[PDB]
DNA sequence: TCAGGTAAGCAGTCCGCG
DNA sequence: GCGGACTGCTTAC
């Protein structure tokens, strides 16, 4: 077995490394690593080090790391470039692990924990840590055990021991329903005092020192609280035992509105699961409480308790501890699904970085590129200071707002990375510039050919064609990994649809799910067996298929994020290879590609339809085109089709056999025009959309840029058992839109697209009639809340006060002088409700923390003064009016001469 | 909201628009 | 009332 690092730190002139040795044991070592840096030289031909531009360099080997850093300073004082990896631990890892790291996750100690702290006077601030820690549950991945540390005696109450027997029981037996599958994995330790609890926890920590430390808000709450509480009680040296190297640092985290403090534990990699989720889940949520996210991800019920959490330990210590345990498990369950820890380890070891650096695409790419170049004895340039400057991005076509009955979409594969590879865009491949014409001249192929020697982008940049740049080389490797995982994801998706189809005809038998790999398309034999299965077995298979799809999605979408992040890093001032010429070369080439192919598709379809100057491409954004297919369908005639699937098959064939070849030819011509290194503009059919055959559905509509809805039957080769609504940008997709309103608007859209005007009018009438019954949370708006202080003038709205902030100030006056009332946290999200004229709150709206019930102090008054009329017009009617006007439809039946008779 | 990028939509404030 | 300038917040890509 090859060795692999666990953590790496620089402390003074020493590297501290925890690692798994060749025998599979965890070890720690201190290494007086001597770094090398580089300087340009005339020079001797006997040097083997060259910078990325091929200029010779001499290697300077330093007695220690502090000397290397001081040399970098002097080179700045002199005014000369100091070359090489200035983050010495990355250099250390590169030297020590000079091969593709093969890691064994079963040897990596992954800990997730959660603490409880009873506090009668508001939120227990981690910086103060003035209240006892009264529960800790710490799950260890190697032991596969939940270690529970329970405080029985506190200034806030003495309690009895937690009972595992009651914990296991149904809530209907008076129990806590701790999942039976973890009951035998709980190791319960009660303590008669907090000093002994904390001393034992530290001893335990020493024995089972986390490598990866996770949980929910551990970086912002649990770690700082534990550290500071131990500091308060025992002193600093004891608190630093949370670090395997006894080194910690208060770190100030800054943003534009203010700052906060965290504790850096040297020799541990903290991956707070809230931040993993925010980065990798590709959701935007109304609330990020563990309860809310658990319900969203796992469909588990809210953990129910009576009274405030500040009195939960005293009133029901049994439930208090059970819910602490369950909280830790819910994070494990989310990870079992989303696999963000796996992803982080995968990417971290690939790049050869501290695992926690996966949060930084810039740090990730710096290490990948450094390691690649080092292999060639090439020397990386010094990072430089650059002023932040705006630069142009993608093209978006202005659509004509309308209904669109039949639509086929086409999309470029991994556009920006494909552009980088096609054009050969890299720091070291810049060949020069050419004289640019207006972009429209390149789009229309009337501008002079930029170069007969070099590979070009319409921003005026030229690149070498003799060899691949390091950016193209390394981006290709990750692109290839992404493609493999996307393949598994789509197969799992297709397999899921086979199971859905079979669920129409389930067998009345007792059987088991098939043991299959959902990452590969089901064979004919598997399909035959599926048709013979019970509903229970099919549903279990569907769950597993959907879990496989989620696993593939995590692996693929985040590799996509990383590669797109390299294109973005070229436009970030902190990136070692920051260059607006390269960043703009990518974006400007993309603008041309989209508009180039729009023209080619229009020309092609006008030719096949025998028309002149008709717009077949109705819309496009960045790298996709949406093509009106009404004329194609009408050329055979709707009456000629047996069913919906029949015209779907037909459009699918037309897209693949006629349109994609035309698109390919168009892009090959563009490649030769720009004299690019390799043709990589691959534009495949994405969606096939239309109304059900024989229906009055409108199929799709656009209201404007980034705002459209389509009834989709096939997506990237997945033929759905039921048509799928693809809605982009509209209020149904916005976290700010109330939950019940998202749901109602989506149904309005479904009816528009699938059923027609009359169906839409029927639903609207009913929703308008009944909406006042809806639960207040489901009809509250949601917003992030920044600069509460800025707009606060003696508890009242200052000039230009945003609506949601006004709501917070209303709330703040209403709960004033109440220490136990939930506080709105700056930078987090709130529910917002409008209030009727003459309410006791003294203003037109109120806001409270999102994901929560509003305090019982004011709940009744809020419910009584809720402005349902304003709520409805603003969140429901106004957006619907936008949808319907765009689609040339009415949500309310217009009067006609026909109505009425029947006397 | 510490942590790659730009384009661009809508809510709301403030106030003009004879 | 609607739009323009502007802030705030949110999506699409
Ligand atoms: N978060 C994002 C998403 C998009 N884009 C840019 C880079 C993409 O290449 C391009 C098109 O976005 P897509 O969503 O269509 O994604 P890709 O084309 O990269 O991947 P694919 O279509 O293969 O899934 O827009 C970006 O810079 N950052
Ligand atoms: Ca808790
Ligand atoms: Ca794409
Ligand atoms: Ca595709
Ligand atoms: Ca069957
Ligand atoms: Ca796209």
């Amino acid at each position: 077995m090859k060795e692999f690092y666990l953590t790496v730190e620089q402390i003074g002139d020493s590297i501290f490394e925890r690692y798994i040795d060749s025998n599979g044991r965890e070890r720690t070592r201190e290494v007086e690593y001597k770094p090398s840096l580089f300087a340009h030289c005339p020079e001797s031909q006997a040097t083997k080090y060259f910078d990325i531009y091929g200029k010779p360099c001499t290697r300077k080997l330093f007695a220690n790391m502090r000397d290397a850093s001081q040399w970098i300073k002097r080179m700045e004082d002199i005014g000369l470039e100091a070359l090489g990896m200035d983050d010495f631990k990355l250099a250390y890892l590169s030297d020590t692990y000079n091969y593709e790291i093969k890691y064994d996750h079963t040897k990596i100690r992954v800990a997730n924990f959660d603490i409880e702290v009873t506090s009668p006077d508001g939120f227990p601030e981690p910086s103060q840590a003035k209240h006892p820690i009264d529960a800790i549950t710490h799950y260890d991945s190697i032991d596969d055990r939940f270690y529970v540390f329970d405080l029985l005696n506190s200034p806030y109450g003495n309690v009895e021991e937690w009972s595992i027997e009651i914990a296991a029981k149904l809530q209907e037996q008076g129990g806590d329903e701790v999942p039976s599958e973890i009951i035998d994995k709980i190791i319960y330790m009660p303590f008669d005092n907090e000093k002994e609890l904390l001393m034992e926890y530290l001893n335990f920590w020493q024995q089972k020192t986390p490598v990866i430390l996770t949980g929910w808000n551990v970086e912002s709450f649990a770690i700082p609280y534990v550290y500071n509480r131990i500091k308060n009680i025992f002193g600093e040296s004891t608190a630093k035992r949370l670090s395997p190297h006894r080194k910690t640092r208060v770190k100030v985290i800054e943003n534009m509105y203010g700052s906060r403090e965290i504790i850096t534990l040297f020799g541990i990699s903290v991956l707070d699961y809230i931040d993993l989720y925010k980065k990798f889940s590709f959701t935007n949520q109304p609330s990020y409480s563990l309860d809310y996210i658990s319900e969203f991800e796992l469909n588990v019920g809210k953990l129910k308790y009576d009274g405030p959490i500040s009195k939960l330990r005293e009133s029901n210590h049994q439930r208090y501890i059970s819910y602490n345990i369950i909280a830790v498990y819910r994070v494990l369950q989310i990870d079992a699904k989303r696999q963000f820890i796996n992803l982080s380890l995968d990417m971290g070891y690939y790049a050869k970085i501290q695992i926690q650096s996966v949060f930084s695409p810039i740090k990730t790419w710096d290490a990948i590129i450094f390691n690649s170049l080092k292999e060639q004895n090439k020397v990386i340039p010094q990072g430089r200071s650059h002023p932040v400057q705006p630069y142009p991005g993608a093209f978006v076509k202005e659509p004509i707002p309308n209904r669109y009955k039949y639509v086929m979409s086409f999309d470029l594969t991994s556009l920006y990375p494909s552009i980088i590879r096609q054009v050969n865009i890299s720091p070291e491949t810049i060949a020069g510039t050419f004289k640019v014409a207006p972009l429209h001249d390149y789009i229309n192929a009337v501008a002079e050919r930029p170069s007969d020697v070099y590979s070009c982008s319409p921003n005026g940049m030229m690149y070498y064609k003799d060899r691949d740049g390091v950016v193209p080389t390394e981006i290709t490797k990750v692109f290839n990994q992404r493609k493999e995982h996307k393949g598994y994801m789509l197969a799992a998706q297709r397999n899921g649809e086979i199971i859905k189809e079979a669920l129409h005809n389930p067998n009345l038998s007792v059987d088991e799910p098939l043991d299959v790999d959902y990452r590969f398309d089901f064979s004919d034999e598997i399909k035959e067996k599926i048709k013979k299965l019970s509903a229970k077995s099919l549903n279990e298979m569907l769950f597993r298929a959907q879990r496989t799809e989620v696993a593939g999605m995590t692996a693929q979408i985040n590799r996509k994020l990383l590669i797109n992040g390299l294109a973005g890093a070229l436009g970030n001032v902190w990136f070692r290879y920051y260059d607006l010429r390269n960043a703009t070369a990518i974006t400007t080439f993309g603008q041309m590609a989209l508009q180039w192919i729009e023209r080619k598709v229009n020309e092609y379809l006008n030719e096949v339809c025998g028309t002149e100057g008709e717009a077949f491409v109705l819309y496009g954004d960045t790298d996709s085109i949406y093509v009106s297919a009404d004329k194609i369908i009408d050329k055979v005639g709707e009456s000629k089709f047996r069913d919906t699937n029949h015209w779907v098959d037909f459009l699918d064939k037309f897209a693949r056999e006629r349109m994609e070849p035309a698109i390919d030819r168009g892009f090959r011509e563009m490649c030769e025009y720009m004299n690019n290194k390799q043709h990589l503009m691959f534009m495949d059919r994405e969606a096939i959309a239309g109304p059900p055959l024989g229906s009055k559905g409108i199929g799709g509509f656009w209201t404007g840029k980034k705002r459209y809805a389509l009834n989709v039957w096939d997506m990237e080769g997945t033929r759905y058992a039921e048509p799928k609504l693809k809605i982009m940008g509209l209020e149904t997709q916005k976290s700010s839109t109330p939950k019940a309103v998202q749901k109602a608007l989506k149904e309005c859209i479904r009816r528009m697209l699938q059923e027609g005007e009359e169906s839409l009018q029927e639903y609207f009438k009913e929703f308008e009639k009944e909406f006042r019954q809806l639960n207040y949370i489901s009809i509250a708006s949601v917003s992030s809340a920044n600069n509460i202080a800025k707009y606060d003038v003696g508890g009242f709205p200052g000039p230009k006060c945003p609506f949601h902030i006004r709501g917070i100030l209303t709330y703040n006056r209403a709960i004033k002088g109440n220490i136990d009332a939930p506080q709105v946290v700056e930078g987090e999200k709130v529910y917002v409700l409008p209030l009727r004229e003459g309410n006791p709150f003294g203003d037109k709206c109120i806001a409270w923390p999102s994901g929560t019930e509003i305090t019982d102090l004011i709940k009744d008054d809020v419910l009584h003064w809720m402005d349902y009329t304003v709520l409805l017009e603003k969140t429901f009617i106004k957006p619907l009016e936008g949808f319907t006007s765009a689609a040339k439809l009415d949500y309310e039946k217009k009067a006609s001469l026909f109505d009425m008779f029947d006397f």
